[PDB]
């Protein structure tokens, strides 16, 4: 009855996916060249490893193909990726083939190889895309420093940073609910690189990275409401002139003053050629003189996208010293996004991170949990579905107040299909609500399935 | 109207290929992403290059996939082939997509993956099994040094070693024809000293000659019964390399011959002993003088060294041969170096770049284009012609062979009519889209016989 998974490829992506499924409900298997990385995830989870190369018939039959619920290709390239769910699909049967593709160049025919089933892949998971959107997202609400999404799209996060002399500092959770009683509550507090669970006690301080509940539809009018919305940003500059800094640049320059600055001088003119209203510079990303020439002290939002993590630290860190309003860095690792992002640098964006979030949007935990794309160390947020009526279900028709959590956890809101209820203890859970949680430690997250299982599970 | 050929690899076998494949008629373009080996090429032939990675659909598009004739995919993945082709075929219909496969684990599954139409490869080039069934080709031919066919396998080619004693020493090639009077075949080339010579009538052949013999693959077989090849069949073969040629070679032979076979690795050994029941199978090195002692090199029939070490294999076979080994065999990655290396101490070197040629040529020439290939130690370059146009297009169509002015150093071999094989004489009159076969001892004249063959207008 556990759902069976099988993940090609044991890089940094198919490691950490497995890290969050692996439990009672899902059984994973995990394949890969490197003997030693699969040693190593076997060792610190419950899961199967099979040592050959992904595409391979004998391979994805030792893997499990035949009985699998799904395959993540996942590999170091998008060929072997292909192939894989190809052979898996027409040898085995393979249902919901997913996978990685980072070529732009198969991204331009969508729909004529992906979607006509010329290569049958059922979803396809693009980083460059993701992030590029992401940052768009970010830079439409101005003074937001993380968006979070959920597989039910309808809700959000946002976070804001709390600051000396701003509308949040210094009051209680409790207090915040009668100054504005809003469509919204706090769902999460980070503090000092530590999770905290909001309670009524919770007091806001300086630095506090505050999590608020909000419709997808409702982020402005909430963080409007919040005193936190804002200014529309209008001086961006980009620092690298790849896929990602590229494609940005084209969808920002028609409504904000872009500046990019490319190191490579033959991409740097190909760029200037083909970005017709934002203007490119060949130069460094970290050059003093060339930042104060085009005035750094003026720009809004500060984004370094190269394809070194260590270049757009120091170019961002540089830059927010220099007095640009904020930061944005792209970094490889989402390990590393918890330790990089919530100071000098505003933001912290990593691809990998990107892919994982949209992985898990499409596979749920004992088919009752996503996890969202809040997930920092120990601590994430997920949704959960009450499946079942009230007499098959231990959260059906119970109020929120009434449900016995595990620890740490909280209920943040409720979507019932469309609408978006922010929860209070009374409300009352209705058959295929989506419940939004925060969770300081995911150690509990096999205590949320298990309390949402329905009857007939059992 | 030009054929248009899409060759996506710039490797060892493309660049070769591209060579094959030169001619006014043939229009080459080269896709792979190492910009110096693409000038390389630029330079060296008359062809067009796209830098880029080879299934991306403009790459594709870029190089011609919406207009080519054939799709050649020999990269350096087995991935990027099925990619390609799979991305050729759905967004620009491309046709006759061929793609070389090197995983034995995809080949195991052929059926299912690529004739169902799951992945649109519509010819699957297989190396190692290519080189498995052409050593066994030369096996069931003792006495060849050498086996080639030529439209689409009705017309073959056997290079046989002249030795005293022997029935063609001595003998002209006029006499040897008429010795065999029912059994039409005919000399299309000899090597003699290091070097090639015209066959002609009045040839006398002489002891060390390689001689070549065409005739139909329908009767191919009772030609080297009358040369009194299949006398003295071979018995005992020595493998050396249980890799997936070796291992694959010794299986097909084990219950026919008397198969010993060394490997290296104590563990593929092991299983070498346990999967191949009639062959007996030793760990060690495949040139160690006293384990061969042991073994009896010195009554070894063939001694086929097909290690995945080229130096090892050259060293293994020279050894066997120092030792007593009547023929012996080597496997050789790079194609260039099979002629150099074989002729002497060496009688025969295979690479798989070479088969993998081969089985492309047999694509090419059904396609009718354009081509030409080698045959052993240079004895002569083969073309496949057709004879375009009727007799008022075509400089060829309605002449005797007799009456056809051909280049120096040219020998028309066969003639293919329709499902009929005529070995030429001078009075073989010929006919439109026949197919003519022909061998020509200097390689200087290759674009002559071409200009031969064109229709009009007569450029
Ligand atoms: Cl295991
Ligand atoms: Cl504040
Ligand atoms: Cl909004
Ligand atoms: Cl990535
Ligand atoms: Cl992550
Ligand atoms: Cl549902
Ligand atoms: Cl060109
Ligand atoms: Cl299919
Ligand atoms: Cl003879
Ligand atoms: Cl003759
Ligand atoms: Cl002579
Ligand atoms: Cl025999
Ligand atoms: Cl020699
Ligand atoms: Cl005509």
């Amino acid at each position: 009855n556990a759902m069976k998974i099988i993940i090609l490829g044991a890089g940094q992506v198919g490691g950490t996916l497995a890290e969050n499924l692996v439990g009672e409900n899902n059984d994973i298997t995990i394949v890969d060249k490197d003997g030693d990385r699969l040693r190593e995830l076997q060792d610190k989870y419950d899961l199967r490893v099979v040592n050959g190369h992904a595409s391979h018939p004998d391979v994805l039959h030792e893997a499990g193909a035949q009985d699998a619920d799904m395959l993540v290709a996942v590999t170091n390239t998008d060929e072997t990726n292909m192939a894989a769910c190809q052979v898996a699909f027409t040898l085995f049967n393979t249902p919901n083939r997913i996978a990685r593709i980072r070529s732009p160049q198969y991204l331009a025919q969508k729909e004529a190889l992906f979607k006509s089933g010329a290569i049958p892949v059922d979803h396809l998971i693009a980083p460059e895309e993701l992030v590029t959107s992401y940052i768009e997202r970010l830079i439409q609400y101005p003074g937001a420093l993380q968006v979070v999404s959920f597989a039910e799209e309808k809700v959000s996060l946002v976070a804001v940073k709390a600051y000396y002399g701003g509308p949040l500092v210094g009051n209680a959770l409790s207090a915040l609910r009668e100054h504005m009683p809003i469509d919204t509550r706090v769902a999460a507090i980070f503090r000092q690189g530590r999770p905290i669970r909001p309670q009524g006690t919770t007091i806001i301080e300086a630095d506090d990275e505050v999590f608020f509940v909000a419709a997808s539809n409702h982020i402005r009018s909430v963080m409007s409401e919040l005193q936190r919305l804002e200014k529309p940003y209008r001086r961006i500059m980009i620092v690298g002139g790849g896929n990602i800094g590229a494609s940005l640049a084209k969808r920002l320059e028609q409504t904000y003053s872009v500046k990019l600055i490319e190191r490579n001088l033959q991409r740097a003119e190909k760029l200037s050629e083909e970005l017709e209203n934002t203007i490119v510079f060949c130069g460094d990303a970290a050059d003093q003189e060339l930042l104060t020439e085009e005035n750094i002290d003026q720009v809004d939002v500060f984004i370094a996208l190269t394809n070194e993590d260590e270049t757009n630290i120091m170019s961002a860190m540089l830059a927010k010293r220099m007095g640009a309003k904020k930061v944005m860095v792209l970094i490889q690792r989402g390990a590393y996004v918890d330790l990089v992002q919530g100071g000098v640098i505003d933001v912290a964006i990593s691809p990998q991170q990107a892919t994982i979030s949209a992985l898990l949007t499409h596979v749920r935990r004992a088919d009752i949990v996503n996890v969202s794309s809040l997930r920092r160390g120990a601590a994430e947020a997920i949704e959960a579905v009450a499946h079942g009526d009230e007499s098959n279900s231990k959260v059906v028709g119970r109020a929120v107040g009434d449900i016995k959590l595990p620890p740490g956890t909280t209920i943040g809101a409720i979507v019932r299909g469309e609408e978006v209820l922010i929860a209070h203890d009374r409300t009352v859970i209705e058959q295929d609500d989506h419940v939004v949680m925060f969770l300081v430690d995911k150690k509990y997250v096999p205590d949320v399935e298990a309390l949402f299982q329905p009857s007939p599970f059992f």
